[PDB]
């Protein structure tokens, strides 16, 4: 089998991407944030504290003839941005782009933190990291990809995120029309549960490439590119007036600037992030200070190849017995 679904930016800045997902019988369609940095499929639901729901579409398990309470199971997750959610668990039929998994764990939120409530466009998350990170207790549950894998024509999914435009998540096949050149594959460590790999270096604009190993994760659920402070300083030093602002929480730059590109290495190959992809707009409405799309990872503990980096590439998440990542230009 295969599936193919369009993923759409939630706003004009590409702050996140939403993909329609069918849950239950008859189908209830929710727009989920596909997140290769986590491993829980959780949704706003008829069980979510009413004051914490503000415009999201909810899953109502009592209206699904295929929903079954997973007795005794609870979940609770905290993300790197400080947001969180928790609740109980159903199994139900879940379809993405024509690919169907029966018995998928659908984690129903009883509580969500304010940032989820405040984002009316995101009805939940669909985790695509390794199932070892799944938070369901006392019986850990498998991701949608893990459940689908055996049925897929090839044990892969691909992320093709758009810049200020829709893109595609495919399951089970590699669309050879969706990228240019060849796909360069690189090793993955699953030891932390992430699609963790090592970039071979970087360049800023037209500058010379610096060969240096940068371990980090391919994370579709993180908006920005988080890299070591040395790398990030080298980038922003090329932008007149750019500075790290403790009050804002990162590098800012004059909105009047034209940003240089940023290149990262994948083996001997190179992925070029155009400068415009690094502009996240005014820090507050009407400000002429703009927020940078490349930020330091120093306070995180891991480097994160988030959407800013991934949307410059066609990315293969290869879930074969030994997983690997592939990157192609597009």
């Amino acid at each position: 089998s295969t599936g193919s679904a369009t993923t759409t930016p939630i706003d004009s800045l590409d702050d996140a991407y939403i993909t329609p997902v069918q849950i239950g019988t008859p189908a209830q369609t929710l727009n989920l944030d596909f997140d290769t940095g986590s491993s829980d499929l959780w949704v706003f639901s008829s069980e979510t504290t009413a004051s914490e729901v503000d415009g999201q579409t909810i899953y109502t398990p009592s209206k699904s003839t295929t929903a079954k309470l997973l007795s005794g199971a609870t979940w609770s997750i905290s993300y790197g941005d400080g947001s969180s959610s928790s609740g109980d668990v159903y199994t139900d039929t879940v379809s993405v782009g024509g690919l169907t998994v029966t018995g998928q764990a659908v984690e129903s939120a009883k509580k969500v933190s304010s940032s989820f409530t405040e984002d009316s466009t995101i009805d939940g998350l669909l985790g695509l990291a390794f199932s070892t990170l799944n938070t369901v207790s006392p019986t850990q549950q498998k991701t949608f990809f893990d459940n689908a894998k055996a049925s897929l024509d090839s044990p892969v999914f691909t992320a093709d995120l758009g810049y200020h435009a829709p893109g595609t998540y495919n399951f089970g096949f590699i669309d050879t029309t969706a990228y240019t050149g060849s796909i360069t594959y690189t090793a993955v460590s699953t030891k932390q549960g992430f699609w963790e790999w090592t970039s071979t270096g970087y360049a800023v604009g037209s500058g010379t490439f610096k060969s240096t190993s940068i371990d980090g994760i391919a994370d579709t659920g993180t908006t920005l590119l988080y890299l070591p402070a040395t790398v990030v300083s080298a980038y922003w030093a090329q932008v007149s007036g750019a500075k790290s602002s403790s009050s804002v929480g990162g590098y800012v730059f004059p909105c009047s600037a034209t940003l240089p590109s940023f290149t990262f290495g994948v083996g001997s190959a190179r992925i070029v992030i155009p400068g415009d992809y690094i502009d996240f707009g005014p820090i507050s409405t009407g400000s002429s200070s703009c927020f940078g799309g490349i930020q330091s990872s120093a306070g995180i503990g891991i480097n994160i190849f988030g959407d800013v980096a991934l949307k410059a590439a066609f990315v293969v998440f290869n879930g074969a017995t030994t997983p690997t990542l592939g990157f192609a230009s597009k």
